């Protein structure tokens, strides 16, 4: 009952526990992903058309 | 009557005539038009993201 509280509660700080350790697997995502903030540059464009 | 269809046949010369000098004009306008059979180029690209 409140001890079920209690222990929700406790389930809180384990879920932020979670959210903790999912965040640095996700930032190693994040650098492959932090190349782009803009679109793709046309120079390499004359690159893939020649091969 | 015949005569208006001979007439008729004349007109249609007239409308070959009509058609012929039409097209050095039409050729002119293709002149123009003749820069591009495909896609324009994804070279300038940069020139145009630059300005």
């Amino acid at each position: 009952a409140q001890f079920v509280r209690n222990l929700a509660e406790k389930a809180p700080v384990l879920v932020n526990a979670a959210v903790t350790y999912s965040k640095p697997r996700l930032a190693t995502f994040w650098h492959y992903a932090k190349v782009e903030l803009v679109p793709p540059t046309p120079a390499e464009i004359p690159t893939a058309i020649q091969s």
